[PDB]
């Protein structure tokens, strides 16, 4: 009658299975405007950027 196992297992699988699929993707790669948005997301968050400063203060 207790649902705690679902709440725990949700985080447990969200960590473990995602790490496992990342490792599996790396193994498949070994066996075998994205840059623009990546740099944009990296330039919002910074120690020098005011937007990153207010973002970390807010979080």
């Amino acid at each position: 009658q207790r649902m705690w196992w679902a709440f725990l297992a949700s985080s447990m699988v969200t960590f473990f299975g995602g790490l496992f699929i990342i490792l599996l993707w790396r193994t498949l790669k070994y066996l075998w405007w994205m840059t623009s948005v990546k740099d944009w997301a990296g330039v919002m968050i910074s120690a020098q950027t005011l937007t990153g400063r207010v973002l970390v203060v807010l979080v």
